[PDB]
Formats: C-alpha cells, structure tokens, sequence
C-alpha cells in the first residue's frame, strides 16, 4: 500500500464535500442565482463527478503501482471522463470570463443553461477521440500496462485545442473585463465631477444663462451614464423662462437623485470588480495547478528518447494530483471571498436548509 493513497482519499473527500456544498449553495440560496453562479454550480458538478468517478480510480491505480486493475476497455472510458471533466472546467472558466466581458457592453437563467450545455457538448466532443480511438487500440491508452493517454499526438493536440486556446481566450477576456471595469469606474468618477461642478455653478449663479448652461451639461453627463434627465429637463425649462431661483431649487432636488443613482451604480462597479477578483483567483489556481502536468507532458513529447520517460511518467503521476487538488479548492475560494457562500455552507454544515 502507499501513504499516497491516504492523502488522495482526503483530496477525494474535500472535492466531494466541498463541491456538493457549492451545488447546495447555488440550488438553495437566492443571492447566488446569477449566471456566473450557475456556471460555478456546473463547474462544481464537473468537480464532484471527477471526485466520484475519476479520482477514486486514480487512487486505486496508486494502490496497484500504476498497473491498471480494472478491465482494459475501462481505461479509455476512465481517461475519457478524466479529460471530459477537466476540459469542461477550462471551457466553463472561459465561458464565465467571456460572458462577464459581453455583459458590460450589453447592459435569463435559461441563457445560462444554454451556455453551460453548449460548454458540456463542446467538451463531450473534443474529448471524444479518446474512447473512439483508444477503445480500438490499447497502445493509445496503455504504456507498460499503465492506463494513461499514450499517443503523443493526442497529448499535443489535446493540450493545444483543449488547454492552450481556452486559457488564451480566458486570459484575454479577463484582462479586458478588468480594463472595462476600470474605464467604467473612471467614466462615472468623470460624470460625478461634471454633475458636482455644475451643481456648484447653479448654486453660485446670478443669471438664467449660467443655470441653463450648467443644466445643459448636467443633461449631457446624465445621458452618458438614469431617468433624472427628465428631472434635469424639468429644471431646464424652469431656467429657460428666467425662473432662476426656482431652477436653482430644482437642481437641489437633482442632488438627492444624483447621489442615489451614482452610489448605486458605484456599488455595482465595486461588486463587479470584487467578483472579477474572486473569479481571477479561480482562473489562476486552475492554470497554476495544471501547469506542471501540461508543461511536463509537452516536455515529455519534445525530449522523447532523450529524457527519462519513467521519471517524467512518475512526475506526471504526482502532477495529476496537483490538478486533482484544484477540484477541492474552488469551494474554499468561495468561503474566503464571498460572504453568501461562507454563510450558506455554514448553515448546511449545521443541517439547516430552510431559505
Ligand atoms: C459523503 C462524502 C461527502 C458527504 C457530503 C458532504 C456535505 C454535505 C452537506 C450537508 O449539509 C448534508 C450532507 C452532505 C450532502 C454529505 C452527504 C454524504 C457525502 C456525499
Ligand atoms: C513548473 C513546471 C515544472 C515543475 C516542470 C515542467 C518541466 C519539467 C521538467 C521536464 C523534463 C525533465 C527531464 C527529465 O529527465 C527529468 C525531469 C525534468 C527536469 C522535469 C522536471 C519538472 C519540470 C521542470
Ligand atoms: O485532461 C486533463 C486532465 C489530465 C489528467 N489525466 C489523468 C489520467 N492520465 C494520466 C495519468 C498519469 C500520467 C499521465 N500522462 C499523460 C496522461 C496521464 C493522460 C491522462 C491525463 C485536463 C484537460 C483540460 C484542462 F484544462 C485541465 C486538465
Ligand atoms: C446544471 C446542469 C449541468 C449538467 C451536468 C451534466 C453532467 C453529466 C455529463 O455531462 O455527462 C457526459 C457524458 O459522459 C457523455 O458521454
Ligand atoms: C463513452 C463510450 C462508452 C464505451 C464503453 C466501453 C466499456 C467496455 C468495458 O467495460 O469492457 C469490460 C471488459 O473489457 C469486458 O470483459
Ligand atoms: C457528441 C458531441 C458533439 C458536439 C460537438 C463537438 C464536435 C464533435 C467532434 O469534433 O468530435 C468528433 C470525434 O472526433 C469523433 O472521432
Ligand atoms: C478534438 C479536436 C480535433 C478533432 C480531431 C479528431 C480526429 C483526428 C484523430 O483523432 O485521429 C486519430 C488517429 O487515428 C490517431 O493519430
Ligand atoms: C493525430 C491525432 C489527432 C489528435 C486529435 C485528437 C484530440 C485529442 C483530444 O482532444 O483529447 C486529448 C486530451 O485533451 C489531452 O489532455
Ligand atoms: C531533478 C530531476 C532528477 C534527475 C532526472 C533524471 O534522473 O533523469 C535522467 C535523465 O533523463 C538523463 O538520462
Ligand atoms: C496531493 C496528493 C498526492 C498524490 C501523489 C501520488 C503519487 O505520487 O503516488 C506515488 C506512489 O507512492 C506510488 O508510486
Ligand atoms: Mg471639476
């Protein structure tokens, strides 16, 4: 036996215990019902299934010295589900990254479920050559009787199509979301300045022209950022007919609507930027905990006869469990950085499920 098998059992349990709680948070808690949290439930389904189906079999092969213990046609099915769940996880993290970017310049639950299912079928068919060709040829899924994807052309093209190019789309759209929110925070500090400057011009004004000019540029700023434009227009026609102090008074009625609207839109930018940061920790620890696998497995293919394929193959049996450990940690990120997730799990650990 191995103490490694003991450590893996913990990693199976943390994966199964943590991700069920994530599925229980998103299914039960009303504050986790947006589209991103629907993807994080679907991601936790991929994590829960990897802990149930893939990760205990990988522990079983640790116990048999990576000689495959099961039926030989269960190898390509096991590598298919292994590659499927993780490929779903990267295309999920890519879909979160992309859909938060598009949600800024397009301002349903069903729409989430069309996207999730599109990401699942993309992953079902990208991973489809593993049972199609590996069940017809044991040399694609076996190496010295070790079940592992043995064809280098599957490992090169599977890493490029299902790990490199979703990570590339992920890291672009994350950088562009970060810049979009920084422009949106800067656009609304700018319109806050144009509103607050013209409100102070109106409260100094002796003549109708200075109220009318300052409300015109207030009507411009509000149009750029919602329905207080009409209130600004109501005050615009008060200034237009010489009623200076009555237009000045109605701009003070603007100052209460402005502070409400600015602060509400200014809280949702810091909601978005908080949420972008938590997703970026999720994105980061996916790639970092799978980087030692993929880079070794491509340095496997580059120095093939040169390097020790039994050392490389032993590193990859360890590096696969760095990436399996990632399945457990997306729930831990949600405890640390989202009070709604931290509270939901808290209540479920106390067996308290009533909303
Ligand atoms: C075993 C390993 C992990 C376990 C789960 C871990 C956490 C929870 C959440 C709790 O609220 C109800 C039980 C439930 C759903 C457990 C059911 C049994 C389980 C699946
Ligand atoms: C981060 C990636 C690190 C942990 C990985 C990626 C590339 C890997 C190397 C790739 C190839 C070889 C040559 C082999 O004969 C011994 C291991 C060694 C030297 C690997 C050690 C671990 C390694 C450096
Ligand atoms: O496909 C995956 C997970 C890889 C993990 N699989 C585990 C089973 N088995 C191996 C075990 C031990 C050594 C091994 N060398 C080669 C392989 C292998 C093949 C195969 C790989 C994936 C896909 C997209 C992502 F974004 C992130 C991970
Ligand atoms: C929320 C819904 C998410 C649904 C998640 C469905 C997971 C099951 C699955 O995708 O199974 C694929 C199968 O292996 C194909 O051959
Ligand atoms: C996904 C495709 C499903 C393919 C199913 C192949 C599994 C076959 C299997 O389990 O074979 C047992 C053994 O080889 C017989 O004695
Ligand atoms: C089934 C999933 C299909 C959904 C779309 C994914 C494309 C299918 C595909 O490209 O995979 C075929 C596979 O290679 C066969 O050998
Ligand atoms: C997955 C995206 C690319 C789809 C390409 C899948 C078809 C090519 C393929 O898998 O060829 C198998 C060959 O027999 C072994 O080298
Ligand atoms: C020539 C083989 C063509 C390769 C086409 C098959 C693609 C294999 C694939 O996409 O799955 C491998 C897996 O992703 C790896 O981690
Ligand atoms: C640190 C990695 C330990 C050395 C790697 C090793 O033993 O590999 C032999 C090499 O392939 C030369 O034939
Ligand atoms: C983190 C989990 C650690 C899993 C390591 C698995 C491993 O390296 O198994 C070697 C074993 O001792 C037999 O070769
Ligand atoms: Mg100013």
């Amino acid at each position: 036996k191995n103490w490694s098998a003991l450590l893996t059992a913990v990693v199976i349990i943390l994966t199964i215990a943590g991700n069920i709680l994530v599925i229980m948070a998103v299914s039960l808690e009303k504050k986790l019902q947006n589209a991103t949290n629907y993807f994080l439930m679907s991601l936790a389904i991929a994590d829960m299934l990897l802990g149930f189906l893939v990760m205990p079999v990988s522990m079983l092969t640790i116990l048999y010295g990576y000689r495959w213990p099961l039926p030989s046609k269960l190898c390509a099915v096991w590598i298919y589900l292994d590659v499927l769940f993780s490929t779903a996880k990267i295309w999920h993290l890519c879909a979160i990254s992309l859909d938060r970017y598009v949600a800024i310049q397009n301002p349903s639950r069903t729409k989430a479920f069309l996207k999730i299912i599109a990401v699942w079928t993309i992953s079902v068919g990208i991973s489809m050559p593993i049972p199609v060709f590996g069940l017809q040829d044991d040399s694609k899924v076996f190496k010295e009787g070790s079940c592992l994807l043995a064809d280098d052309n599957f490992v090169l093209i599977g890493s490029f199509v299902s790990f490199f190019i979703p990570l590339t789309i992920m890291v672009i759209t994350y950088f562009l979301t970060i810049k979009s929110l920084q422009k949106e925070a800067a656009d609304l500090e700018d319109n806050w300045e144009t509103l607050n400057d013209n409100l102070k011009v109106i409260e100094k004004a002796d003549n109708a022209a200075q109220v009318k000019d300052a409300l015109t540029k207030m009507r411009a700023a509000a149009l750029d950022a919602d329905i207080l434009v009409g209130q600004i227009d109501d005050a615009l026609k008060l200034a237009n007919e010489g009623k200076v102090k009555e237009a000045q008074a109605a701009a003070e009625q603007l100052k209460t609507t402005i502070n409400a609207y600015i602060q509400k839109y200014g809280q949702s930018i810091s909601n978005e930027q908080k949420a972008c940061k938590v997703l970026g920790i999720v994105f980061f620890l996916f790639v970092v905990m799978w980087c030692p696998f993929f880079i070794t497995n491509i340095m496997a293919v580059i120095c093939k006869e040169s390097c020790n394929e039994d050392v490389i193959g032993a590193l990859l049996n360890v590096f696969v469990w760095i990436g399996y450990l990632n399945s457990a940690v997306n729930p831990l990120v949600y405890t640390l950085f989202n009070k709604t997730y931290r509270s939901a799990f808290s209540r479920y650990i106390q067996c308290q499920y009533k909303e």
